[PDB]
C-alpha cells in the first residue's frame, strides 16, 4: 500500500516501489 506493496501470497511475495 503506497510506497511498495509488498505481499507474499503463501510462495511468492511481491515489491515493487513506485
Amino acid at each position: 500500500r503506497r510506497w511498495c506493496f509488498r505481499v507474499c501470497y503463501r510462495g511468492f511475495c511481491y515489491r515493487k516501489c513506485r
